[PDB]
């Protein structure tokens, strides 16, 4: 979906219909295509939402770790994500999230104990 790869020229340039558009308007050109980049548009965001679900389930278990090693009153939530995560990563949930380290700061911070 991304750039839509100029999909409006290339299918117009199909919608030609192999230079034989002398039966077909200019209105009907650019119809077929806008339901076509929508459609393109619609299929990416589905695709988009099934990985944000796998995502999910992981920011609550890292919290639950976060909370476990972290908690309101037996470990006090550090103020910088630098020192927490020195202490932290012994833990296989903080490796859950090694490539989607922006998000496992954030959360982190935003965690709210109690």
């Amino acid at each position: 979906a991304d750039s839509d790869e100029i999909t409006k020229q290339n299918i117009e340039k199909v919608l030609e219909n192999d230079r034989k558009f002398d039966k077909v308007d200019k209105e009907d050109i650019s119809l077929i295509v806008d339901g076509l980049i929508k459609q393109r548009n619609e299929k990416i965001q589905q695709k988009l939402q099934n990985e944000r679900r796998i995502l999910e389930q992981k920011k609550h278990y890292f919290w639950l770790l976060l909370q476990r090693t972290y908690t309101k009153t037996g470990k006090p939530k550090p103020s910088t994500w630098d020192l927490a995560s020195k202490e932290l990563g012994e833990s296989l949930e903080y490796k859950a999230l090694g490539d989607e380290d922006n998000i496992r700061r954030q959360i982190f911070e935003d965690f709210k104990p109690e």
